[PDB]
């Protein structure tokens, strides 16, 4: 993996293995989920830095506030995908980091994806605005001119996700994380949510569909010895509206939504 | 990826990923327990599989895993390359074995070493056999003809039989169940997914003061859809040794059975 020639954004190249790949042999959406997550670490470990710099001096990370994933093509077992990944500001409101997937061989694009960052307090937990001196450590390491992998003016990553109300079409109770949901900091790390989220779609839908498009909503983290229960409800291709719930008071997790095709 | 000067074993590098590593920075066994997967499903490949021969697709027979031990002196950090050789031998009509060496690319030191016990068995009826000589000869071109052992020693701690646990067990991490990551391509819970059910009634206190450096596992049973598992764990013991015990929440029907050995740090 490799900065670009401008420095401004960030490449690798990823061989989809076989524990990697779901009953189509083609890539989950996890295994996708997670090259985003690596080729992310590798393009802050590139500049100089989760990405903290004028952070941990007040004690601040970036923390996901939003996941949005439009997956044309799944790679094959044994396929060269290609990543390319760049940041920019969101002014002091915001932080987003864009990934554009390739097929290595053709060089023709089969999914882009994008997401919200905003500061925190490993501690606190509170919400933070940009200070000046964090614009001057990363927007010397981001494109200046807009760049977005969804340019399209009111598009599907935008828009406000509605709460799903009971009764749940759909559910899956009593999901509890296991270590290796866990990263090196011992938190569950922001792709098992995506597991869960899926886990209430039923065995019929992802036998016979294709999962196009999902967004989801990062509100408070799981605490490994917190269990989630997962509800699912068709709001329409095929359309479901998402919630992740702390099994016992019901507190909110995650909320989504997720788009099929018909294979 | 590649077979090596004499095509009696394989080869691969991988590069550890951020979300491989736990909290000193350094691959899970769990993650160790993937490339050794990779890498001998690579070797099938390399010489023509899929890792079923002519006849045992045939006879809708399948390789299953009985035995897995793992023996690691070093987890390789994040950011480090590490080189896996691979290969296959006859254990006679018993069935095969498959045996690893983990290498630091950059010093080119063992860094931990794997073996395997593969058994034939009916897709279907899921009821095991001995290895028929249409089929040794299929395969036999393909592995080493004098004996090679990622394991040599004259008593070494990787074909010791493991005791059943004695309730009360001491520590036990009940109701586990598999979510669609833990399935592999044909829908089956991957055996990797164990050695992590094992390993969550191992209390934290021994993982963050503490490294994994042998771990024995025995596969009895699988996870048929809906299953949910407990996991159960009693210290036999600076060595800590461990007696574990897999098995269904319900009947109480087990899955698996083994042990570890931790040091400390
Ligand atoms: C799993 C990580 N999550 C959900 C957070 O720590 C969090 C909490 C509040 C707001 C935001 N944006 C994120
Ligand atoms: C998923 C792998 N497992 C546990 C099996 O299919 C199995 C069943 C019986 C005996 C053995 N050795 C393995």
């Amino acid at each position: 993996g490799s900065l670009t020639e401008d420095g401004l954004s960030y490449k690798e190249k990823f061989v989809v293995r076989s524990y990697e790949v779901g009953s189509n042999k083609t890539a989950t959406v996890e295994t996708i989920a997670n090259l985003l997550q690596e080729v992310g670490c590798n393009h802050a470990q590139s500049v100089g830095f989760a990405t903290t710099t004028t952070m941990r001096k007040l004690h601040l990370i970036w923390v996901t506030a939003r996941m949005h994933i439009e997956i044309y093509k799944y790679p094959a077992w044994g396929d060269v995908v290609e990543i390319e990944t760049w940041c920019q500001s969101e002014g002091r409101i915001g932080t987003r980091r864009d990934w554009i997937l390739k097929d290595s061989v053709t060089g023709e694009v089969t999914g882009r994806a994008t997401s919200k960052w905003v500061m925190m307090n490993q501690d606190t937990r509170r919400l933070q605005k940009v200070s000046d001196d964090v614009r001057d450590e990363y927007l010397v390491f981001c494109p200046q001119e807009p760049r977005l992998a969804f340019p399209e003016e009111n598009n599907r990553s935008l828009k406000k996700i509605p709460k799903l109300e009971d009764p749940a079409q759909y559910s899956m109770i009593g999901l509890k994380p296991r270590r290796a949901d866990l990263d090196m900091n011992q938190h569950v790390n922001n792709v098992t949510y995506i597991g869960w989220v899926l886990e209430s779609i039923p065995q019929e839908i992802v036998d016979t569909h294709e999962l196009q498009v999902i967004t989801l909503d990062y509100r408070r983290e799981c605490q490994q010895d917190d269990v989630v229960d997962s509800l699912t409800t068709t709001t329409s291709d095929s359309q479901f509206l998402h919630l992740l719930r702390l099994s016992g008071d019901g507190q909110e997790i995650n909320r989504g939504t997720t788009l099929w095709r018909k294979k």
